[PDB]
This record gives structure tokens, C-alpha cells and sequence, in this order.
């Protein structure tokens, strides 16, 4: 087909997503892998995972836009703390681009947001999800303090995800920060390159922890290897769950396998996301609008490296059957501060709308 902008799309139904992509970029993303983009990528996951095979349809419909359709319900569950911001930022587009369902909107937005992160893959995007569903039940969102067994069971029950797919999905923590784990500090990065979709997170979680970014008494948080922060440049935080998955016999080798394996990591994430994005739907009933997802930003192609002040001596390895690669170390005696803004500064407030959530 061909859209009113000359763009030759696959199916005429996909044409509506072109104006939406432009509006999302211009209004809330500004073509960067920033705060607003990160929040949306997280929403994509919280919307999709609220489904349960064992409990049945009444428990939740998966990737159905329930967070937007029932804004006063799920956003208020403990495990969803902080999701309100992404919901309120997306509602205005729902009302505007009213030919696209809340569910399609959520998934597409995440695909657009991710394309702003260098190294991220171009996600598959299928459209046609219904604009009607039910509010999900509490307890279907995995938490930081959960054990590996509980986590793996949750993903299996949601959509038959194997442990390999679960680890692959955590590649998103390479462009993630925390605002609610510790209430004394904001935007504490999970890896040293929070604006880059690379393998640093897999490497950095394997390093010995030496301190904490803020308080040392937070549920679901463990010692970080790069806690130093000054002003707005908050230090790195480490989640119990990420730590646990990096050292459990079931997932240890998978986790290590992604260190310095950029192409493998990106492809595995794309694969796992294809499944996640259609939870609660039959993919044979959705149209393929992938050619409408923006081309992602390319990476520089540099290998993973130990950040300044850490080295091979600081690794806590758990995979006995695979050789850890030889990586270089960035020069310096002390830890460098992790930039709060992608441009380098400390002042870069994102757009935020008031809403019902
Ligand atoms: C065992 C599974 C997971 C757990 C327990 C978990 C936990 C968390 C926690 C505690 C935060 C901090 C939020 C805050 O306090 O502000 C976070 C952030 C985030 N997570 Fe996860 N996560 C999991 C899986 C995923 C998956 C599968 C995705 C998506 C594909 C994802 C994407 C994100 C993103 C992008 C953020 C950052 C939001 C921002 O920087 O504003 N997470 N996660
Ligand atoms: C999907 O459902 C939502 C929720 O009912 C619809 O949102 C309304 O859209 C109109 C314009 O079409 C706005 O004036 C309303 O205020 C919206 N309601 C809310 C609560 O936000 C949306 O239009 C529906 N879209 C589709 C494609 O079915
Ligand atoms: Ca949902
Ligand atoms: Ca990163
Ligand atoms: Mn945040």
C-alpha cells in the first residue's frame, strides 16, 4: 500500500502508525534514549505480563492496554509503583490517534522508544489488538525481592517463557534506572551506560559489590560495584533479582553468555519481545506492521570494557563451563560519575503530563 505521505507501507492499516511515531518523538521522546523513553519501555512489560494461564482469562488479558483503560486500578498495586507517569504520558495519544487501540499504542510506543537507544534491535510490530478488556488482578508482576524459582514460574505461567528468554528480556535493564527502590535518591542506573543498549549490565552485575548509592536498607536491593554519585549523577544500583539470576545454576551461564556479545544479545531480545508483545492474542489474527517501526540508532561497535576502578580481580563468576572473555579496563584510579543526562549535563527534564493514574 501507500500512505498519504508517499510512504509505501505493507498494509494500509499500518499507515496510522506513521503519524503516531512522529507525534511520540516530537512530544515526549525527542529522539533520545532518555527518561520518558525508559518509562515507556517498562510500561510495555507491565502491560503484557499481567496474564496467567493457570488462573484463566479473569486474571488478566496480557498485552491489552489495561493500564490505560483502567488507570485507577493496576497503577496503584505495590508492584506497579511509579508506572503512573508513563500511563499519564500515553493517555493523550489514545484520545488523539483514536483509530489505534490502547493495546497497540502501548506496544508501538515501546518499539519507538527503544529505537532511540543505540544498539537496540528493530522490534517486530503486529497490529490489531482489541480496544476492550478487563482490569488485571494484583500479584502478576514480578518483584526485585522474588527468588529465581518464583520469577521463572511467573514467566512460565504467563506465556511459557524459557529461562533463556527470561534472561534475554532483562537486556532492557541496560537502559534502566530506579526511582522507587530507594526513596532518598532518584534515577539510579542499573549499568554505567543507561542511554546505551549494550552488554555492560551483564558484565557489571558480575562484579563484587562495594557499597550502596543511597540507603543500605531497601527491599530488593543489594550492594553495588559503582555506588559513587554526586548531585544529580546518582550511583549505580543493583537489584537482588538481577544478582540472583546472574548466580543461579539455571541461569548463570546464560547471563554470562551475553557479556560482550552485542549482536547475540540484541537478536535474543528481539525474539523474546515478539512473544511478549502478543500475550493474550493469537498472532495469526494480527496484521504485520513491522516496516513502520523506525530504524534504530546504530552503536559504535566497541567491545564491553571494565569501568574505571574495577577489573578482572573483581569478578564473581558462576558459570564453570564457559570461558569469560578478555576485556580491557578503562584507565583511572577512581570511579567515574555516571551522567544523569544523555548530553552529559545534570539538567534535562522530560515532558510529563498530568492524568488519571
Ligand atoms: C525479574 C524481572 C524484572 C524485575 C523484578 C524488574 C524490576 C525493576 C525495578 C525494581 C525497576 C525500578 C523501577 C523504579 O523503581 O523506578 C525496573 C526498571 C525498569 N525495568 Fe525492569 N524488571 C524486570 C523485568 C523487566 C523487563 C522484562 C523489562 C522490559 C523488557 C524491564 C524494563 C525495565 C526498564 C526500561 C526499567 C527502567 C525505567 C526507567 O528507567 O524509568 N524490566 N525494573
Ligand atoms: C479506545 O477506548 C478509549 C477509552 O474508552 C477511547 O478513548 C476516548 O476517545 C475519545 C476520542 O475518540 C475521547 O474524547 C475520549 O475522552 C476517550 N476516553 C478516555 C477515557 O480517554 C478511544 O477513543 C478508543 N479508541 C479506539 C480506536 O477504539
Ligand atoms: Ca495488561
Ligand atoms: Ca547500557
Ligand atoms: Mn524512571
Amino acid at each position: 500500500a501507500v500512505c498519504p505521505d508517499g510512504t509505501r507501507v505493507s498494509h494500509a492499516a499500518c499507515c496510522a502508525f506513521i503519524p503516531l511515531a512522529q507525534d511520540l518523538q516530537e512530544t515526549i521522546f525527542q529522539n533520545e534514549c532518555g527518561e520518558d523513553a525508559h518509562e515507556v519501555i517498562r510500561l510495555t512489560f507491565h502491560d503484557a505480563i499481567a496474564i496467567s494461564r493457570s488462573q484463566g482469562p479473569k486474571a488478566g488479558g496480557g498485552a491489552d492496554g489495561s493500564m490505560l483503560l483502567f488507570p485507577t486500578v493496576e497503577p496503584n498495586f505495590s508492584a506497579n509503583n511509579g508506572i503512573d507517569d508513563s500511563v499519564n504520558n500515553l493517555i493523550p495519544f489514545m484520545q488523539k490517534h483514536n483509530t489505534i487501540s490502547a493495546a497497540d499504542l502501548v506496544q508501538f510506543a515501546g518499539a519507538v522508544a527503544l529505537s532511540n537507544c543505540p544498539g537496540a534491535p528493530r522490534l517486530e510490530f503486529l497490529a490489531g489488538r482489541p480496544n476492550k478488556t478487563i482490569a488485571a488482578v494484583d500479584g502478576l508482576i514480578p518483584e526485585p525481592q522474588d527468588s529465581v524459582t518464583k520469577i521463572l514460574q511467573r514467566f512460565e505461567d504467563a506465556g511459557g517463557f524459557t529461562p533463556f528468554e527470561v534472561v534475554s528480556l532483562l537486556a532492557s535493564h541496560s537502559v534502566a534506572r530506579a526511582d522507587k527502590v530507594d526513596q532518598t535518591i532518584d534515577a539510579a542506573p542499573f549499568d554505567s551506560t543507561p542511554f546505551t543498549f549494550d552488554t555492560q549490565v551483564f558484565l557489571e552485575v558480575l562484579l563484587k559489590g562495594v557499597g550502596f548509592p543511597g540507603s543500605a536498607n531497601n527491599t530488593g536491593e543489594v550492594a553495588s560495584p559503582l555506588p559513587l554519585g554526586s548531585g544529580s549523577d546518582t550511583g549505580e544500583m543493583r537489584l537482588q533479582s538481577d544478582f540472583a539470576l546472574a548466580h543461579d545454576p539455571r541461569t548463570a551461564c546464560i547471563w554470562q553468555g551475553f557479556v560482550n556479545e552485542q549482536a547475540f544479545m540484541a537478536a535474543s531480545f528481539r525474539a523474546a519481545m515478539s512473544k511478549l508483545a502478543v500475550l493474550g492474542h493469537n498472532r495469526n489474527s494480527l496484521i504485520d506492521c513491522s516496516d513502520v517501526v523506525p530504524v534504530p540508532k546504530p552503536a559504535t561497535g566497541q567491545p564491553a570494557m571494565f569501568p574505571a576502578s574495577t577489573g578482572p580481580q573483581d569478578l564473581e563468576l558462576s558459570c564453570p563451563s564457559e570461558r569469560f572473555p578478555t576485556l580491557t579496563t578503562q584507565p583511572g584510579a577512581s570511579q567515574s560519575l555516571i551522567a544523569h543526562c544523555p548530553d552529559g549535563s545534570m539538567s534535562c527534564p522530560g515532558v510529563q503530563f498530568n492524568g488519571p493514574a
